[PDB]
């Protein structure tokens, strides 16, 4: 008993979402045109270390709108998207719902590790047969997450060349290095990685490269480690390319912050038939680039074939790893917040019983080997922030506001049309800010904006849907980042701690980037309707659907003509009714103020709007409330011609135009 | 003496079409509105001049959606005493005509 | 995280409850316990009152 | 003037028997294919006179399995206005026999 929900679920069945593929296949394989610090213009040479965590490539897109019957030009805009590029944050928490996170099935893991410890094992330890005791939890998850910390290492060292440069394994690993400095790259303010030289381990009797090793043989015991067992034939692990691949894993994760170091400890250590490989410990210059590109392209092989040849998971996996450093920049002044709250992915410390002999499977391009696997990886979650933007607005704007002397107790006050009475809240400035986590989650459990997120998902994902949905909603209940009083001022990759203040005092925390970006994308797409082509506008009627609580961004008539000669076009009086009563008219913006309009007067000095072009503030609630005007007509005509809008984006997908949405006809 | 525990004030929700913000207006023209519902003294405020007021202040010229609900258990419909004992009372206490009776 | 049997009040009789805010006494809430002995049968067990 | 970002060509979306890819010929005799979606511009890129081309040039002889999707809402059915003024206007200059495509 919904009629908008059935409306928009009809609409969804018949126009389906664009699945992934088409994005990972426009995206794979261009590479940027420039990049440069975030605020500012890049120097003449890049300095010896990456170390101002503001650089970001950036895709420029612009918009020209055109008509007939204005003044002068309109002047173009740049809506350009930007990614982070280069500052660290955390992905992984320990926290979990039923579906965060799955165990696999070792299915086909179990009968060839039972009768390969059946045979090669002392006659004298007695004869195992039993098949149920070899069930330990399997979670092969973490192996992939430093997969992908592995490739955004090399992908980041990749695109902002530096100067004097040092081969992949030398940087990471870091021979010559301080005692205590930062490594080669990643060093900055921010930066969170162990500094110093990493330390090889030890010098045991039975070595692997970096992890534990067991054999099973007559004259001998055997005795399974405790944490993941990784049983391998002879002719593997004697193998170079493995062994290079075991050494990057440990040396990547050596690299994490201490604490979460000790967290997640790297428990891996394989099993098998021969002399144990004593470790190498590579050092000064006996890792090579393709050496390396060999030894990534094995363990990607290792990795699949542990995760049951699944391939879907692996890569959400192995995205989610190499998210901690590239990330798409915010849009808005408000601040950029609303990836904060969804980036997290619940973990267990690996474990399990893994075998691996073969391949089982070829992937025709796997991630690892896409041209800068970085910005796809950015790109891939934009993507679903973007469906996430669209279900919260799916309402409306989510406004929250700053009054002083608000009440303690309920914080729902009513701000008029345009914002319906759910949201719209309000909380006193002087005390420290809401949690965030205590809207969000209210908004995404209603059976309205989780029906469409459950539908738009599946068409995005398909059969691999629930996963990351369930994951996301885990990302919201525990997020501790905090609403601010500050401004991003659109060129910057955080808030300048000095003192940026809101032009309302309040904030928007629905909007994170343009519409246009998720039109253009082919994915769902909400409230602000589509600007490519020719469009009849009649102000007449468009302004009047303004001031009863609509957004200007609907409202492309008025943007035209905002400041290009609007004025003597229409005028509002305050009401003409013949009878009762001549009362007079007034209208309140978002702030408190309620100025009011009393005579005929030319609409410019009532109103008088900043004017950016034809790419406005799509959620920013410019009139609330407004009752008893009328707005005549100052021209015969002249108020309902026609307009044109051009918009050309270098992303532009597959099917572009022929995505669903339920925006206003 | 009360009206801080005995009565509030809130917009009215009875339809279900657009909330609006209620609002009345004081006699310079000073729209005020009513967002939040809060008690009756943090709106509206007036000199206490204990039960002699000035007649014809034209206090509030007019309000548009309001409600005024009493969160007192049963007491705000109480009973006063008023005693006015002029010198210059006459025979004709208070048999004179009016308007309102 | 209260005392589970407690036993507050024993016993009560002739009382009222009515509420004094303008309907906001029914919110909602969010519980979060990610304790690190959670098992595969998170909360698959029985129970008396569910 | 940016008829790239308007129209895309793509080989055919044949939904049943069989995903087969789709190319045309040219003039000459090389017959150079497209399989995937891209932008029309680099995949004929024929040279721009204004609005007056050769009127039997034969541009492309053949092609089969084409589809030519838009990418733009509206953006591909406007109005265009073309003025010639010669000289040698006689009487009757536009209502002379013809029997081109209506």
């Amino acid at each position: 008993s919904n009629p908008r929900l059935t409306k928009v679920l009809d609409e969804m069945s018949k126009k389906p979402c664009v699945n992934i593929n088409e994005i990972r296949k426009m995206i794979r394989n261009f590479q940027p045109q420039f990049i440069q610090p975030r605020n500012g213009n890049r120097p003449n040479a890049q300095p010896r270390t990456v170390d101002s965590f503001e650089w970001v490539v950036r895709i420029q897109s612009t918009v020209e709108t055109q008509l007939l019957g204005a003044t002068n030009t309109v002047p173009q805009q740049t809506l350009n998207l930007d990614i982070s590029f280069t500052d660290d944050s955390t992905t992984i928490t320990p926290a979990s719902i039923p579906g965060s996170i799955s165990m696999l099935d070792n299915s086909r893991h179990i009968p060839a590790i039972q009768s390969m410890i059946q045979n090669f094992k002392a006659r004298y330890l007695g004869s195992l047969q039993d098949t149920a005791q070899l069930q330990s939890p399997q979670y092969p998850q973490l192996l992939a997450y430093l997969f992908g910390q592995l490739i955004a290492i090399k992908d980041r060292l990749d695109l902002f060349r530096p100067s004097n440069p040092l081969s992949l394994a030398d940087a990471l690993f870091g021979f010559t290095l301080a005692q205590n400095a930062r490594p080669r790259y990643d060093d900055h303010r921010h930066a969170k990685a162990c500094q110093g030289p990493l330390v090889i381990p030890a010098a045991t009797n039975s070595d692997c490269g970096p992890c534990g090793f067991v054999q099973i043989n007559a004259n001998q015991g055997l005795t399974l480690p405790l944490g993941a067992c990784l049983f391998v034939n002879p002719e593997t692990v004697n193998d170079q390319s493995f062994q290079d691949f075991l050494w990057l894993i440990f040396a990547t994760h050596h690299r994490m912050p201490n604490q979460m170091q000790n967290n997640w400890p790297f428990s891996l250590n394989i099993v098998s038939t021969c002399a144990a490989p004593g470790r190498q410990a590579p050092h000064a210059g006996e890792l090579t680039d393709e050496r390396v590109r060999l030894a990534l392209d094995t363990g990607h092989r290792i990795l699949l074939s542990m995760f049951n040849d699944d391939e879907e998971t692996l890569r959400y996996y192995q995205r989610k790893g190499i998210e901690t450093m590239f990330r798409p920049c915010c849009f808005y002044t408000e601040g950029g917040l609303l990836r904060k709250a969804t980036r997290y992915v619940s973990m267990v410390p690996l474990n399990g019983l893994y075998y691996y002999n073969g391949a089982t499977s070829y992937v025709v391009s796997p991630i690892h080997t896409d041209a800068h696997p970085g910005i796809t990886a950015a790109i891939e979650s934009f993507v679903d922030i973007m469906v996430l933007q669209a279900v919260f607005s799916f309402s409306g704007p989510k406004v929250v506001a700053a009054k002083v002397n608000a009440s303690q107790i309920d914080a729902a006050m009513v701000f008029g049309p345009a914002v319906a009475e759910g949201d719209g809240f309000v909380y006193d400035p002087l005390r420290p800010a809401p949690p965030l986590s205590a809207f969000y989650t209210e908004f995404i459990h209603r059976p309205a904006e989780q029906r469409i997120f459950q539908m738009a998902m599946s068409q995005i994902y398909g059969s691999h849907a629930p996963l990351i949905i369930a994951n996301v909603i885990n990302s919201i209940h525990n997020c501790k980042t905090k609403i601010v009083n500050n401004k991003l001022r659109a060129t910057f990759v955080r808030r300048p701690p000095g003192a940026p203040h809101l032009k309302a005092d309040t904030a928007i925390i629905n909007r994170f980037h343009d519409p246009e970006l998720a039109y253009a994308l082919g994915i769902l797409a909400d409230g602000i309707a589509p600007l490519d082509g020719s469009h009849e506008y009649n102000v007449l009627d468009e302004l009047d659907y303004l001031f009863n609580g609509g957004d200007i961004r609907n409202c492309f008539g008025l943007n035209a003509l905002n400041t290009r000669g609007l004025g003597q076009i229409v005028h509002i009086r305050p009401k003409r009714e013949p009878g009762k009563r001549p009362r007079r008219g007034f209208y309140t913006t978002l702030d408190g103020q309620v100025h009011p309009v009393t005579q005929d007067a030319p609409l410019d000095e009532i109103y008088h709007w900043r004017d950016h072009g034809n790419l406005t503030r799509p959620y920013s609630c410019h009139i609330l409330d407004s009752q008893g005007l009328e707005f005549a007509d100052v021209s015969n005509g002249r108020s309902r011609g026609k307009i044109l809008v051009v918009v050309n984006s270098p992303l532009k997908t597959c099917a572009a135009y022929q995505g669903p949405s339920f925006a206003p006809k």
